[PDB]
């Protein structure tokens, strides 16, 4: 039976001391009770950090409940399979996750890209037809900051876009609870598919069945899905500290573009950019040489779809034309990530909006 122990907690003597007695009970890893630990102390300081006068009151609170419900899912963790609903109901995850991520926004320097196109997508799925957002990636809290840039001019898309979701992250017992309140279509990494030589057989199965379910969602109509062909987070350049797009995989976008062509269902993919490093960053050696969470703007972006008719009609092979597709998609995918950057941390704002990237904050 669930130990709610974390909702008693009215001080930090009192976590630590739920901590100590949940990890001597067995209830919980001393690895994931660390874990906890850092993630307590570094959430708690960028909410003071950020200047908001109830920083003590949403500290105490997300934290408490983030706690429990790490400790929930360590007691009888949630399977995740192929396609996975949000759980809204006893307790939203969603509307968690939305908290839980809200303070450390500074939406007074957080920008969105081509707003209008936003409504040009929930036309196409009032149409029927299948929406495709091709993103970089940089934290695991990326769908919060999608939702809550959108939150009032787009609500249909903060609460219901499907995040194509890796392995690593869903297994993350400090990321769980977040996860838990997504819209997600769960896959094997290929970065980590052969790690485990007897798991690789049961994850190729995994992620057949992921597909075949996400096919049978296109044929129906009207679905939101994103994903970021590169797998991964974002990295800054080992040397420089620069942090831009990764690369993409090629064939992720082409294996999406093949099944929108075979669900017979008009589909669009449009690139996406997302500028959120620097509040929840993933790890690296050149960020020790030169803070896990922090109050930072956000930026999110999108632009027209590439035509990919044009780009096969000018390319000689199958693989050159999925090549040039893919790099026309991550260049601009590149390009709107450079117009937020200028935006935010150059500190220009609206006025590095350009022709193909116009600027405005919704809220």
């Amino acid at each position: 039976s669930h130990s709610r122990k974390f909702l008693d907690v009215r001080s930090e003597e009192e976590l630590l001391s739920c901590i100590k007695k949940e990890t001597e009970a067995g209830k919980l890893p001393p690895n994931v009770a660390a874990g906890m630990e850092e993630l307590y102390q570094n959430y708690r300081n960028a909410v003071i950090e950020s200047g908001n006068p109830k920083a003590d009151e949403i500290v105490l609170s997300n934290m408490t409940v983030a706690l429990d419900r790490i400790l929930l899912d360590v007691e009888d963790p949630f399977v995740f399979s192929s396609h996975h609903k949000a759980i809204r109901e006893p307790f939203d995850y969603y509307i968690f996750g939305q908290n839980y991520i809200r303070p450390l926004i500074d939406f007074g320097n957080s920008f969105v890209g081509n707003l209008s196109l936003f409504k040009d997508i929930e036309e196409k799925l009032q149409q029927g037809h299948n929406v495709v957002l091709i993103s970089n990636h940089q934290t695991e809290a990326d769908p919060a900051i999608i939702s809550l840039l959108l939150e009032k001019t787009n609500p249909y898309i903060a609460e219901n876009t499907i995040f194509v979701a890796g392995d690593r992250v869903l297994a993350d017992p400090l990321c769980k609870p977040f996860s838990i309140g997504r819209n997600l279509i769960c896959v094997y990494s290929k970065k980590h598919m052969f790690d485990i030589p007897e798991l690789t057989e049961t994850k190729r199965k995994a992620n057949t069945r992921s597909l075949k379910e996400m096919a049978l969602l296109l044929r129906g109509g009207s679905q939101l899905i994103w994903i970021a062909p590169s797998g991964g987070r974002d990295r800054p350049d080992p040397s420089t500290g620069e942090w831009y797009p990764a690369p993409f995989d090629a064939s992720s976008v082409d294996n999406m573009r093949r099944l929108i062509q075979h669900s017979d269902v008009p589909g669009h993919l449009f690139p996406l950019a997302l500028l959120c490093h620097d509040i929840m960053p993933p790890p690296s050696q050149v960020e020790i040489e030169i803070r896990v969470i922090a109050f930072n703007g956000a930026g999110l972006s999108v632009a027209p779809e590439i035509s990919f008719e044009e780009i096969a009609a000018t390319h000689k092979n199958p693989e050159e034309v999925r090549e040039a597709y893919s790099k026309a998609l991550f260049d601009s995918v590149a390009m709107q990530y450079n117009v937020l950057k200028t935006a935010i941390s150059g500190k220009q704002g609206l006025g590095a909006s350009t022709a193909d990237v116009s600027l405005s904050q919704p809220w």
